[PDB]
């Protein structure tokens, strides 16, 4: 006796009152304390139908993100519908923290509990559940950092696999680390992120197996991006209150697909801004050792579509949409109206 549809969803968390970092601030004043005992309720027989890709509990977390971003992450400079504007840009505590989100009264969330679900479709496995698991809003291209990762087997999410123009959402089974640091001591700006190539080229390989299952025994071939801006044709994140533009070749390059995979990373203070509103300046990277180790979770990829008969399949980091980062978290739910 329900029904799928949207409403204000509000959000729980572990944050504390006293701190200065920003997730923590926002969380504050913005969500409510988490349930100590949430209940999970297994609906007997129960088949829904999921879909990630027209889900509005991505667009809800996509606006608070942006929220967050607004009253935390300000430029120096900033650029947006033809008006330049200055303004203070003091360093800040940046580290983000587990967001849950939780539907209102007369409303519960559908959780698919399908072990190899995509995404779209049916899910035989339902349970009732008031709020989500703890979601990072790790904001991020071509890498999904510190996510979840898949219980059994990699999986393949895409709205429609055939389209070309449809980004790709990989999500991996074993998180594979990468450390990327700033050296308190040539630019200030250079860094690098260490991988370590055994874990990772196992890992795509696998990848790069599961591809051709679903491409039909075709040949599975992983290039770097073939334009666009620095934020997706290079794995971009913030890491400190600083963004990080790093290489991603090595990565994305068939040599052992078995040391450690060094990648040349960069601090910028000129960005594209992911909430669509312009570029912006932020200050040069704060002293010390910047250090951010984090689980690769899943993978943004975009394929090539310049290919009709041919045997190969070329596949390339992309992303750019921060709304799929949301999707490869929230895949799993969908609000529904209990009547
Ligand atoms: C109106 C609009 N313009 C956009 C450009 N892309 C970006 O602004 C962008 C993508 C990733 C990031 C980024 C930055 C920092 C971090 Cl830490 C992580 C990710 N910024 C497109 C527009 C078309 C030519 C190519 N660029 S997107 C957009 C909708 O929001
Ligand atoms: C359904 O999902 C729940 C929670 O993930 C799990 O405990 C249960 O074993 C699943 N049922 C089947 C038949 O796999
Ligand atoms: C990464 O995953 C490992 C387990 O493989 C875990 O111990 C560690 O806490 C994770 N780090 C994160 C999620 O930042
Ligand atoms: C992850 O999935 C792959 C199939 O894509 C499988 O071969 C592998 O054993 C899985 N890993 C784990 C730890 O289950
Ligand atoms: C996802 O699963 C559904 C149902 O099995 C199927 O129709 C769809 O083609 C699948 N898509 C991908 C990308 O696996
Ligand atoms: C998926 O993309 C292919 C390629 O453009 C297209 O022919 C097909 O109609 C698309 N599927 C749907 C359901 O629109
Ligand atoms: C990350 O790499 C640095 C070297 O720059 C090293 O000192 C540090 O211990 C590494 N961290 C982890 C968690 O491996
Ligand atoms: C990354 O490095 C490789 C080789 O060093 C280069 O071919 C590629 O263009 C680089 N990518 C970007 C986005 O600069
Ligand atoms: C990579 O992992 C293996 C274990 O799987 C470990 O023995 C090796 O030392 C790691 N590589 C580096 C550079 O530490
Ligand atoms: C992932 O989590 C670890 C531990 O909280 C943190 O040090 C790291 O900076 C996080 N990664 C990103 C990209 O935020």
């Amino acid at each position: 006796v329900w029904k799928d549809a949207d409403t204000t969803l509000f959000c729980a968390s572990d944050a504390k009152a006293h701190e200065t970092e920003v997730h923590n601030v926002w969380a504050t004043h913005a969500c409510v304390p988490t349930d100590p005992n949430p209940q999970e309720i297994h609906l007997e027989n129960v088949t829904e139908n999921f879909n990630m890709w027209k889900n509005n509990m991505v667009e809800q977390m996509q606006e608070d993100v942006i929220s967050l971003w607004d009253q935390s992450l300000q430029p120096c400079v900033k650029l947006t519908g033809g008006s330049v504007i200055k303004q203070a840009c003091p360093k800040i505590s940046f580290d983000p923290i587990p967001i849950h989100y939780c539907t209102p009264a007369g409303y519960v969330i559908l959780k698919c509990n399908d072990k190899n679900f995509n995404g779209t479709g049916p899910c035989k496995n339902v349970s009732s559940v008031q709020c989500t698991h703890g979601i990072k809003p790790v904001v991020s291209t071509q890498l999904l950092l510190n996510g979840s990762l898949a219980e059994e087997e990699i999986i393949i999410r895409s709205e429609n696999l055939t389209n070309n123009a449809k980004t790709i959402i990989v999500h991996l089974n074993k998180s594979v680390e990468i450390n990327c640091t700033r050296p308190s001591n040539g630019d200030i700006r250079k860094a690098y992120c260490e991988i370590n190539g055994t874990k990772w080229n196992k890992v795509l390989k696998q990848v790069t197996e599961k591809l051709k299952e679903h491409f039909n025994n075709k040949t599975i071939i992983f290039q770097p991006p073939s334009g666009g801006d620095l934020e997706i044709t290079m794995h971009s994140f913030n890491c400190r209150g600083e963004f990080f533009y790093c290489n991603t070749t090595q990565l994305f390059n068939n040599t052992c697909i078995n040391g450690t995979i060094t990648l040349p990373c960069k601090i910028k203070q000129i960005i594209n801004m992911w909430q669509g509103t312009g570029q912006a300046m932020y200050a040069p990277p704060i002293d010390g050792k910047i250090n951010c180790v984090s689980n690769i979770t899943g993978i943004l990829l975009t394929r090539d579509g310049g290919a009709n008969n041919t045997s190969n399949e070329t596949f390339r980091p992309g992303g750019g949409n921060i709304k799929d980062n949301w999707r490869s978290e929230l895949y799993k739910y969908k609000v529904v109206q209990i009547e």
